[PDB]
């Protein structure tokens, strides 16, 4: 037959030879093809334009026919990766001489510290082909140099990823270049390193001591009594780039790689379901050393505590279990799972022997985001225009509750902010030389959002600090226990110390209360969280909680953020004893939740209400609602701001309306109450004359006739018995 | 759609990959599903269609299997634009208790297929949906779908040059220049989300035709005109789409029938007639008409006669609920109506609710009346004047 | 799972005899680790047959499984160890220290600690200041039935079984509950309040059996309820219907534990009422235990301990004023006092471990106090 399914495997024989372009493939294939020993093929990825290779017949006993074998510089000019699955064509077509052909270097080195250019010509003359990217290292050093690697950056094309071009030593031109990356305009990938992952650093070095040894030196553990751990536990909040780490083993371990991502192995057939794990892991355990990649594992996996898992998925974990402690191997294959809930793994998997190393992909703080934003502007560094050390830390600093994937977002809507304006001033410009500066950053902070931040949708209008008046003493707490924790952070760790995470918020109706947390929603620094209580209970029993624990499991991943509960008295249980059936939990449950954060979490709880004496004395325990602000009717010197925060625009200042003789006439007007008198004497004017240049006295006087107070005496006596309640006197 | 698919140069300078994925949300009627086909007809790329569960079958893998090959065939032919029409229909939050494994391995397919890296190329994803809170969280972080864009409700503005383009697609039936009709027939529906504009147009033509024919039923059907009193007559019996689920006989009621009471009809056109052929004046004053009026009074006045014609007489929507109406047994939906009806007033914005007897929903909370009523009133109050401005 | 085994093959006549397996105590954990590291032998020599009880003793509530996770993590602290150092360094003679199994620790989830999701972060005795009293009424009625409980058979002694504490907001209440386990303590499980109802009829009544199915762990399990609010606010003594059954799995189960076994019922709740009329019989609570305000000497060290990092004495602020002055503040609402005072600190100009006593005066006067703290009118008699 003539099977279409091929895998990868590396030269025998690792000299620079012959071998450098003919690689042996089949003898059998070959001939099914047409192809003679020596003729032209083309193999490449699925979907993807194939590699000129030259095919060659191998030993047929030997080599199997599934096995396909390339040389040393194959799989490092497309980035194939050991074990990806080929497709075989043809080229009809006598490649150009290459009349030009670019030497290059990755490390930084210039050819130059490299053996002598007569020694360049035999390093590639048996080629025969020759295409851009090839990169071949383990070179002989004349001097004591440390390493060096010699990459085709460029040379000089019908479904192919490189021009195909047939090298000529002593009749093509060389050329010698200090460029050490791939050519944008051929668009060739770029290998992924350890160094190439910011912020992770600490969990990439224990990936790393876990996966190389036990590939390259796996009697190292058998000789140390125990074997060494099999199975790998990757998890992590979503965003934190789980995916690429996996890309990021494969990409730095030299061995075969298997990759299960999905349900790719679900299949019609009943037997054929179960099959394909078996399939992988022989393959797996014939070449060893190989690495098994599992992405989604609880997608596969269920938990079978629940009644909603079927029959052919439970067969499907259990053939890991059965497979995973029955091999001969002694662990030279190393299996690593993907996954975003730690819950969702299977009990049987979560047991010792199956998943033994557990890594936690950590959500970048503000230290490591300095670290991953600054690596990013190394790869575009040709039109970066960005400040050193500097613009980086502004910019990660206030990317508060990021997990990492938004900064690939914001940094991609960074160079749509220039190609607005770039367009916009000149239609021709030239968008190649186009750079992103501070603002173009800052333009895109606002047109970025949090994953997190997606599950929640609220209008909140922009009402800003100047929208209230005269509540200085409110204004200085609020930049205590906002910015202050975050801003000087070093400060609390220099006294060993967190912020109060509690504030009991009340004022008087038509104050600022619930219009604070509008500007808490516009001048805050972080994300801003609020509930439309009550709507948290639910009919079903067992959903009140979950409701609660759903947006407040948001607030973990998201840690620091902001979470404003307004009229929190319908969320504390009524002591009356009436419908005390469900909303009993709810409490619990709130005091739980508080005092789960306290591992130097930035969660805050902000509430406000308009009956403080209703709630429980559960919230007034320290650490839940620690301060109690009075934040009350607005006064002369408030009611001052008040006027000039709406009338404004007014033309006031020319004739009429005087600010100051209405805060002597307005005494006791809450923030409300203000506004009202403008809307009842505007309402005057406009009736008098449809086109309105200014507002005279008489429309306030009509409107201070049928005005009636919202603040009762007994209102205010409520509040301040609340403020001094322990003993009064004592 | 054009960078991601025309200029593959640009990105190259750059380090970063470009962007891949778009989902388009919002209440329906607002044209989610027209930009799809304008996109897919005026870009010169591969288009993909998938239509609720179209991809969906008996078998266990083939659902799976058949967005393998689908993507694998954007990836062979690119630029590839792929569609999918209500894609929270196969892709579902996960969380909720009615998804089971049928529906795990298709939404994981996609997490799969859309990681950043399986597709590649010029694949681009473009998809809408009508709630976007109960499609999976995992599907909305970078690398699936970058960019979200909300269709929200057209206003004034947005709805006339919708509806100007309408009425202007032939030219020859038009019978109206200067856009002085046009601007005035825009100006007089409110809450028209563009579905209602198109039967608008609709309905145009079913009030006329009968007039031609009514006074001589023989003439040509392809030369009769539009007029300006045909859309009046076709936009007083289109009712808005979020009114479209009220069942009220709604007597008709008219202020002159209501004698005396001037100082009550004084104010009333203040707030929703005086917005409405004033709206520069606000602007110029920065001011905002008032929105809660509390009528009280010894029993036997007019009261509620009041509120009956203001859908009549006022040019906007109004709902109508019969004050202790929303409340039920259960804890879950006693404030539950409230939410759902305000949230058909927004979509019927602008609208007027009329509360009967708000007394009973608003205890005094000094320590008296039932739990389930002050849970209302909570509710009420947040509502009415809480986080958001309404 | 024997529960989760079907009835019928656990009938007499199938399994006559079963064994439970508990968790290894202290005395096991040595011949456990001596075994396993027998495969070791010399190789380690850093054993002297002395280091492996300061890790039995560190290494509290593993199964036993997790402790040959404990030699492969040891095994991934060293060799990456000598070979940061040097890149051709021979792995074969590298050897495994205390430093290298201590460490590993830190990267090291146990699987019965997985299961058991808990967070305790590290609550000591420092931290609990003053309450001098109450520790030595709490170590007589509950350390010395632990440790001594094969003791307590011979003596014929009835053991105090169930414990709940009551009082002002504030007060240590949890605090001292999960601060014993710390020092040469037991395994320590707590409920995480919304487990009573989770969502279909029947999934949460066998979760009660899932939770008394470990049942005694090491010597033994505990399962404290914290906030016994949430298993039976309301539908006992009044609207009852048919939705009371939960509660009746949950007290059906405990009086199955006789009383010198060491199994006992330890809550923390602040309203008296709470505890409904039902935990009263001879041999549920049958002693009661108030957690009331702390005296001025309490608040003397706890003052020192919310003031350690302070200089407070180069500062010249005297500390026993302080605490006579804190009279009325009930436990946490002294501790609150520093962190509304450092804030204002911090914020006049770059604090720098600098607090004066005008500091503490700017708080005193902005935090409210415990109100009533004499419960709900009956905190002695327990007979309504
Ligand atoms: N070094 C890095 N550290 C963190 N994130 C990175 C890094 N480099 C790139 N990223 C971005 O991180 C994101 C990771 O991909 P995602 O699609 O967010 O994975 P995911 O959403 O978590 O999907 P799951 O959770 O595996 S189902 C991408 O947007 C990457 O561009
Ligand atoms: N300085 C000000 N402070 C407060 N409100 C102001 C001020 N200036 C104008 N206002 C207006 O007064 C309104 C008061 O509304 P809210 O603050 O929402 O009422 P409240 O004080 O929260 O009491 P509730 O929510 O009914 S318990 C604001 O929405 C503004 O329109
Ligand atoms: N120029 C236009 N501007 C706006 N809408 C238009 C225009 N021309 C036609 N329409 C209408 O826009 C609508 C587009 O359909 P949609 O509103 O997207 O369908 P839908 O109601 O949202 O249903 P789903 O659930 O989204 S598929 C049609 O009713 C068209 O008649
Ligand atoms: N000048 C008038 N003013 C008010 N109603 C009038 C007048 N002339 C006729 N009516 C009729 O009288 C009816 C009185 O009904 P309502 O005013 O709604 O009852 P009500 O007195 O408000 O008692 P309630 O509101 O149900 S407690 C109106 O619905 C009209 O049909
Ligand atoms: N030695 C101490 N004495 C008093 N309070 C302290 C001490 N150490 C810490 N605290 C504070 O006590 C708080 C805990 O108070 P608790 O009484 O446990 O709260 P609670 O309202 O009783 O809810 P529970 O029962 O603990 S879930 C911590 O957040 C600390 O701020």
């Amino acid at each position: 037959k003539l099977p279409a399914e091929f895998i990868t495997r590396p030269h025998p024989s690792k000299d620079h030879g012959k071998e450098t372009c003919t690689a042996y493939i089949h003898p059998n294939v070959l001939s099914s093809l047409e192809i003679n020993p020596g003729s032209f093929c083309t193999v490449g990825k699925i979907g993807e334009n194939g590699i000129l290779v030259i095919a060659r017949a191998g030993d047929e006993e030997v080599h199997p026919v599934n096995v396909i074998t390339l040389s040393t510089t194959i799989r490092s000019v497309g980035n194939l990766i050991l074990g990806d699955r080929l497709e075989l064509k043809k080229a009809q077509v006598q490649p150009p001489y290459a009349t030009k052909v670019t030497v290059g270097s990755l490390q930084g080195y210039n050819i130059l510290e490299c053996m002598e250019e007569k020694v360049i010509q035999k390093l590639l003359d048996d080629s025969g082909v020759i295409m851009p990217g090839m990169i071949f290292q383990n070179l002989k050093t004349k001097a004591g140099d440390e390493s060096i690697d010699v990459v085709i950056t460029d040379a000089s094309n019908l479904f192919y990823l490189s021009p195909p071009f047939i090298f000529r030593k002593g009749s093509t031109h060389i050329t010698f270049s200090k460029e050490t990356q791939a050519n944008r305009k051929y668009n060739l990938p770029e290998p992924l390193s350890y160094a190439a992952v910011g912020g992770l650093d600490k969990e990439i070095e224990s990936l790393k001591s876990a996966i190389e040894i036990p590939l390259h030196q796996p009697t190292l553990f058998s000789s140390f009594g125990v074997s060494p751990p099999r199975g790998i536990l990757l998890h992590g909040p979503p965003g934190t780039g789980k995916t690429m780490l996996l890309r990021v083993v494969a990409n730095t371990s030299n061995a075969h790689v298997l990759t299960i991502n999905g349900p790719s192995i679900v299949s019609k057939y009943l037997g054929e379901t179960e099959a394909a794990l078996r399939d992988i892991f022989n393959e797996a355990r014939k070449y060893q050393p190989s690495i098994i990649f599992i992405d989604e594992i609880d997608s596969i996996a269920p938990n079978r505590a629940n009644d909603d898992s079927g029959e052919v998925e439970s067969r499907v974990v259990a053939t890991l279990l059965t497979l995973m402690d029955g091999m001969g191997a002694a662990g030279k294959v190393v299996v690593i799972a993907a996954t975003n809930r730690p819950n969702s793994v299977d009990p049987a998997l979560r047991r010792p022997g199956r998943f033994d190393q557990e890594v936690e992909i950590g959500i970048p703080d503000v230290d490591a985001r300095f670290d991953i934003l600054t690596k990013q502007f190394s790869r575009m560094s040709s039109d970066r225009h960005v400040l050193d050390s500097e613009a980086i830390k502004y910019i990660a600093s206030k990317t508060h509750g990021y997990v990492g994937a938004d900064l690939t977002a914001l940094c991609r809507e960074s160079v749509m902010k220039t190609i607005q304006r770039g367009l916009g001033t000149d239609a021709n410009i030239d968008k190649f030389s186009l750079k992103v500066t501070l603002k173009d950053v800052e333009s895109a902070m606002v047109d970025i959002r949090p994953s997190a931040m997606r599950e929640i949708f609220l209008e909140m209008p922009k009402v800003y600090w100047s929208d209230i008046g005269g509540q200085e003493e409110l204004k200085t707490k609020m930049k205590e226990m906002i910015q202050l924790p975050l801003e000087a952070s070093e400060t609390f760790a220099r006294l060993g110390i967190s912020a109060p995470k509690g504030v009991l918020l009340y004022g008087p109706p038509g104050c600022s209360k619930t219009l604070t947390a509008k500007a808490l929603a516009t001048e805050s620094g972080i994300n801003f969280l609020a509930v439309k209580g009550p709507e948290i209970f639910n009919k079903y029993v067992g959903e009140s909680e979950r409701a609660i624990r759903e947006i407040f499991r948001k607030a973990r991943s998201a840690a620091p953020s902001i979470i404003f509960f307004d009229e929190i008295d319908a969320l504390s249980p009524d002591r009356d004893g009436s419908s005390t059936s469900a909303a009993n939990h709810v409490l619990t449950s709130l005091l739980n939740e508080i005092d789960g954060v306290e591992e130097l979490k930035g969660v805050v709880i902000v509430a406000a209400t308009n009956r403080p004496d209703e709630i429980d004395a559960a919230l007034l325990r320290p650490g839940r609602l620690d301060r109690h602000i009075y934040v009350g009717p607005p006064d002369v010197n408030a009611r001052l701001e008040i006027l000039k925060k709406c009338t404004k625009k007014f033309n006031t200042e020319e004739s009429g309306v005087d600010l100051h003789e209405l805060a002597d006439r307005t005494e006791g007007y809450s923030g409300a109450e203000v506004v009202l008198l403008c809307q009842e004497a505007g309402l005057a004017a406009i009736m008098e004359d449809l086109d309105v240049a200014k507002v005279e006295l008489r429309h306030f006087e009509k409107a201070f006739k049928g005005i009636a107070r919202g603040i009762t005496p007994e209102m205010l006596s409520y509040y301040e018995e609340f403020a001094l309640r322990s003993g009064s006197s004592s």
